[PDB]
């Protein structure tokens, strides 16, 4: 009623990454995502599967494709493309994000830098050895995004090329998992006063979603609602030891 | 060898046929990715999460915003996509791709296709709103794989006649309860019973779906991670009469 309108100030307010930069961000770390291909066996219509990916420095899709599959002969008869990115594929609230693009077969040149892109997201995929596995990389026309749907909080726009591929990732979300994790069963009532502190929301429960180096976002729940909240640092994290450290102060702070 | 002694079990082990397996997941599942041609992008495919529920010939029924993108582009081109994976986190899963084209849904048929999804998204109270409507995928083909990078590899595609045809298996509904209530207090139970019919010492066994001819489990030995079917001794009748056998299936583990 009321706290729905206070949550809209803060998030309006909240310091976090710029549009492009989360999206970068967001996709960097993402490892698997829906693509959407021409049907070279339906013709006349589109066709989904799920594919297995890494973005390259560029943040260009890398794709290990089999020869047998039904997506590889979709992209070799037409090389025009989409993947969806869900950062939590359940959330139906969540972000999710679109890459329109153009697959490509990896260079011989390539091959190495790639291979080890899509390794470092998945380290035991021993099978993109094997002949009939090829690499392809999707070149981005334009990345489109959609937050927030069956919300108050919408958010989208888009993205060209140039703009996705000058954006930085953000160096500190790489450090996300352990952070949100050791946080989230160890210290979640530490997660609630900060929260109650910096929004002024009693918050019942509230759960660390994500992380980069302005803050991270929680999934917070009162009475018989949940909502997302932005919590940023005082500051901006240098590095994984400082997203420690900024959250003892902001304990810290709390008690006072 | 036991990736020789699962397998051997697999392939005896009454299970639905394929139509009716891939009609029975269809109708249970309520969200998935729907496939599009870009109207803003031209020449390229789009992609986007939807709920949806299927009516009762098997057409999954969206309800979309005119607001949404893959809205406008349903409304320049209906041809359309729509992937379900019955696990959707579990890489190795089944996964069905219906292919087919949108269509706005008769007045005449309001009234049903409103209550189809609404029994599968009952809190959807927004399908009222104006810039809300119903709309049909009316199947030209049902595809699905199953099993990437496993042993057990499926794959087929069937007809809007076969997939019409076939009909949904009606234990399923009871899937989520059943499966649940058993996987929390009794996965004693289930390891005794998969160790009886499969002679394969279980670490643990996890129901994951069910049906009238018997239920899937997830299964570890060592460090390996399968699926095994579970056949009951007959086909079961309604809800109560899954319970019945699964007790049977337990005092005869005992022996
Ligand atoms: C309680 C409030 C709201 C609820 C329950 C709600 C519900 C929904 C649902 C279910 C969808 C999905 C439509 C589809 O898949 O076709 C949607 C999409 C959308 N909504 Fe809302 N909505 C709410 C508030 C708002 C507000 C306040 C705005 C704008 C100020 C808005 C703008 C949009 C837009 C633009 C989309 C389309 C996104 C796309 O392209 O996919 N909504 N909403
Ligand atoms: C006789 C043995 C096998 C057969 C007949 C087979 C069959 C297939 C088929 C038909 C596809 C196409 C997927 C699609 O159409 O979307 C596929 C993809 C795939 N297979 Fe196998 N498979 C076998 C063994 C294996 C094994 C043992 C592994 C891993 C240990 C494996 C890993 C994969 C992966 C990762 C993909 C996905 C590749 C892509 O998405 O392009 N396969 N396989």
């Amino acid at each position: 009623t009321d706290v729905f309108k206070l949550i809209q100030a803060h998030e309006e307010k909240a310091a976090r990454l710029s549009p492009v930069e989360e999206i970068r961000t967001v996709l960097n770390g993402s490892i698997c995502g829906m693509l959407s291909t021409f049907s070279q066996k339906y013709e006349g219509y589109p066709s989904g599967s799920m594919v297995d990916f890494a973005c390259d420095a560029d943040g260009s899709p890398i794709l290990a494709v089999s020869s047998l599959a039904v997506h590889t002969k979709d992209l070799l008869a037409n090389p025009k493309c989409s993947l969806l990115i869900a950062r939590d594929p359940e959330d139906r609230t969540g972000l999710r994000i679109t890459l329109h693009g153009d697959a490509v077969l990896v260079s011989e040149k390539d091959q190495a830098a790639v291979r080890s892109a899509y390794l470092a997201k998945h380290p035991k995929a021993f099978w993109v050895d094997f002949g009939d596995f090829s690499f392809m990389r999707i070149e981005p026309k334009v990345v489109r995004y959609v937050s927030g749907v069956a919300t108050a909080f919408l958010g989208s726009g888009e993205f060209s090329k140039e703009e996705y591929q000058a954006a930085k990732v953000d160096p500190i979300a790489q450090y996300a998992k352990p952070v949100t994790s050791h946080m989230n069963k160890d210290h979640e009532e530490d997660t609630k006063a900060i929260v109650h502190n910096i929004t002024s929301i009693p918050v019942e429960s509230a759960l660390m979603l994500d992380l980069d180096s302005l803050g991270f976002n929680v999934k917070a729940t009162l009475q018989g609602n949940t909502f997302k909240l932005r919590v940023p640092f005082p500051r901006r994290a240098q590095d994984r030891k400082d997203v420690k450290t900024l959250i003892v102060e902001m304990l810290q702070a709390a008690k006072s």
